[PDB]
């Protein structure tokens, strides 16, 4: 029982049936070392780099790698991939600006009333990644660019941009070199490429370059009148980066770090296409993580099997408190934030969800070429342990064992929640969503949303939980509050509920 | 029995007689590994590259190569093989354009009334590859492209061109630099080359340079009157790709992935002088791929022989459900796709069909120098279990056992069909094919097409099965539908049946 197959110090039973290392060497798992901190590590027997990155199983699990490189990369099944993108922060033509990642992912979200047969995420048609930054002009005031900008025909150029870049990978990227395209609409009116000034050194997982505390970086544009008008109308910038060049750290024979050489580019097509990507957005900070996964044909493919939750904890490093994920104490579960697919992944999800028991999307089996984002809700109640609302919920029952993890809320009456514009951000598109329950199958809910147009809509409960979404929109930092009114003409069970902040509505000035 | 003439990790007995990797090993094939998914591989026993790649036959077949490489590529017999070209998107002199990698084959392709001696294929004196690339010019309604460049004798240049890479091969190619013209019908007006910001540090196959969702790419053109009239007077402009510069993937001897000096042209010539070359375009997307064969002359050669068929298999991946291969559920068979082939290859066909008692191309033996096209039909039904015509045909009899496969259709009568024009692209040129049986060899069949023009046609079918194809155009995206009418004056077998696209005749401003 000591056979190496791939050659790289594990043996081939304890890579197939679970492993950790301890004192530099591998060893077989035992369920006592998990109250110790030890994780259980699965791999691949027949191939040394099973998730096709620069290090191999034993140093990615040992941590005979970079320092720099997160630990949840330490999994074999985790990949160490830069996410290397570039963001405006200043646009002079002389007013600041914000930038998203998330935004193309979300804007073709289509959300309707309910959902079938269990699978209770949405369907992107727009899938990116958060290399695609979509830049939103703040502090407008109804001010168009043409007020100081007086032009009638007129190609009169003179616009700067002020960007900077950043890393949402689990590896550093050392000498980056990236190539962006600033396109409006479909307009292309540059390729720029970091020549010698804008390359950054090096660039940390969840830093920028230059770094926070530094100004931004200016790099070194003609523009036309109908673009221009076309910006003036609804229409935001975007800052693409088509690819980025870098390098990674390995060890000499002398024991030293070099980078030169070692291209990220030699690596990359061969990540992309052994593994599925994920996607985790919390509201102020995005992750991209790539997780490898069994190809279906190949019988002589010995990539280990994992479900999607199994997927999430590996890769965010989540905390498993009982039977749900928490991330940094946020919940992730599939009942507490919003989970986006592409068509073939909600495709492949339904079909595989037929033939599963327990009707959860997190039980669903990984595979390769998935495409998964997940947005935690911008405020989130569950009646039981986590209540983040700027404003407590009016007429609240807890006095109850029928929740949906574990308890719930009477709704026998109407209950209303005021929201402050100053609580959330102007000119976006929000998603109220809960889950909802009629034992009696008698009983219905009206639903009124106070927003820039008044909205009122009408549900009947099922017997047993089923999730319930409705989209408005918010106009404007200086305007009237929010406020939602669910009334049921009965006894409700309520539980769940959450308000996420979709992508942003366009700004006409 | 562990000879290794070639030093290659292979036995020559395994490698004569057909093995297959197992635990990274080789091992004598059985019968009863095919329901396990073990794929049968045979190679040569007196070369290490059977195909001509930089991967050896033990690297192709046990996978120990780039994971970006396509699972087809795994084969001995199928080359790792990148064709790279360019295409156009947007065409600035403000309009859009699409672009086709398959017109130059089936331009110089003329359709008959029937076909003699068993060859149900085609003759083209024109055939290209797929990276000889034609733009057709989409939107246009009439307007001339001097209406608003207003031009008597001057030659003002003002041409924009945004391109994007594609690769249609098996392998992918990294620091892509290709090399272009920009020709209309035989004026070069630049051979424009990638110069620093238009490479592509890398491209997998089925992808593009810039990836999809990101916009396209413009690289930096004095035109005249005279070819500008050209162009306004049914004239497509064209974008050659002469070569492209590009490394592969090798691993180091400490394990890393390394393409410098790993040029692609070091190969190329070799490659494509010891293969036949097979092209697949099933409507959307288009596969190219090289195949290896023997030379006839030589006795010390040792490439195993294969039929058309089973190449076709190997090099896309087919799928054998009983007797005929279906590629992603459409079928490929000979009866029902188009096949195109240079004179060469026809005549070596009609000369093996003479001694074949089965009559079919797909059993002739494959030779390299040959040039095969596969076009699959827009529309196609067999009356067994597919059909994918947008309307159903009328009077339609399947109480039959009479097919060409399954079972046929009894024509007692007329059969009409209508095709609203929304579902055909316009100005393009179409064939109606389809197979016809009278056993009484006694009835007689007209055929009316409503199109630009109407057409009327009579054949006379023959004992046994026999093909019939005619052609037809459209003209304009709102114009009437189309009408097909197959009248019979008694009853007549048909089947398989079907509508695929040719070339795209001119547009006349
Ligand atoms: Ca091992
Ligand atoms: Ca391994
Ligand atoms: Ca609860
Ligand atoms: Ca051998
Ligand atoms: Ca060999
Ligand atoms: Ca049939």
């Amino acid at each position: 029982e000591d056979l190496d197959t791939d050659n790289d110090n594990i043996p081939d039973a304890y890579e197939k049936n679970g492993y950790t290392i301890k004192d530099s060497i591998a060893v077989k798992w035992n369920d006592s070392f998990a109250e110790q901190g030890y994780k259980k590590y699965v791999s691949s027997y027949l191939e040394s780099n099973t998730a096709g990155d620069p290090y191999t199983d034993y140093q990615k699990a040992s941590g005979s790698i970079d320092k720099a490189i997160k630990l949840e990369a330490r999994d074999p099944l985790v990949a160490a991939y830069p996410v290397v993108g570039v963001g405006m922060e200043n646009l002079i033509i002389s007013r600041a600006t914000t930038n998203s990642k998330t935004d193309a992912n979300t804007v073709g979200v289509s959300i309707s009333a309910g959902y079938q047969n269990g699978f209770t995420g949405n369907i992107t048609t727009s899938y990116s990644h958060t290399t695609d930054n979509s830049t939103a002009v703040q502090d407008s005031n109804g001010e168009s660019w043409n007020t100081g900008l007086s032009i009638n025909k007129a190609e009169s150029a003179y616009i700067n941009a002020n960007v900077r870049y950043y890393n949402t990978g689990t590896a550093p990227m050392y000498k980056v070199t990236p190539t962006t395209n600033l396109v409006l609409d479909g307009e292309t009116l540059a390729t720029i490429k970091a020549q010698d000034n804008q390359i950054g050194n090096n660039l940390s997982p969840n830093e920028t370059y230059p770094k926070k505390g530094l100004s931004p970086l200016a790099l070194n544009i003609p523009i036309n009148y109908d673009q221009l008008k076309k910006l003036d109308s609804g229409k935001q910038i975007k800052l693409e980066t088509t690819q980025v060049s870098g390098n990674y750290g390995t060890k000499n024979s002398q024991g030293q770090i070099i980078t030169e050489g070692n291209s990220w580019s030699n690596y990359i097509s061969q990540i992309d296409s052994v593994s599925a990507s994920i996607i985790l957005d919390t509201g102020s900070q995005t992750f991209e993580r790539r997780v490898a996964a069994k190809e279906q044909g190949n019988p002589e493919d010995k990539t280990p099997e994992i479900t999607i939750g199994e997927a999430i904890k590996k890769a965010f490093s989540a905390t498993k408190n009982g039977e749900l994920l928490y991330f940094n104490g946020i919940p992730i579960d599939e009942s507490c934030v919003e989970l986006i697919f592409d068509d073939n992944t909600s495709e492949i999800i339904k079909e595989q969800l037929k033939y599963l028991d327990d009707k959860k999307i997190y039980n669903v089996k990984l595979e390769r070429g998935m495409n998964i984002l997940i947005k935690v809700p911008s405020y989130f109640t569950n009646f039981d342990e986590y209540n983040n609302f700027p404003a407590s919920w009016s007429n609240i029952d807890t006095k109850n064992q029928d929740g949906l993890q574990s308890v719930a809320n009477k709704l026998s009456g109407e209950t209303k929640i005021i929201i402050p514009m100053s609580k959330l951000k102007p000119y976006k598109r929000y998603v109220f969503s809960g889950y909802s329950k009629d034992p009696s199958t008698s009983n219905s809910i009206t639903v009124n949303i106070k927003s820039k147009e008044q909205k009122t809509d009408y549900l009947v409960p099922e017997k047993d939980y089923t999730k319930f979404s409705y989209e408005f929109e918010t106009t404007g930092k200086d305007s009237s509050d929010i406020e939602i009114t669910l009334t049921s003409s009965g006894v409700i069970f309520l539980d769940n509920l959450s308000i996420t902040e979709l992508n942003s509505t366009p700004e006409i000035l």
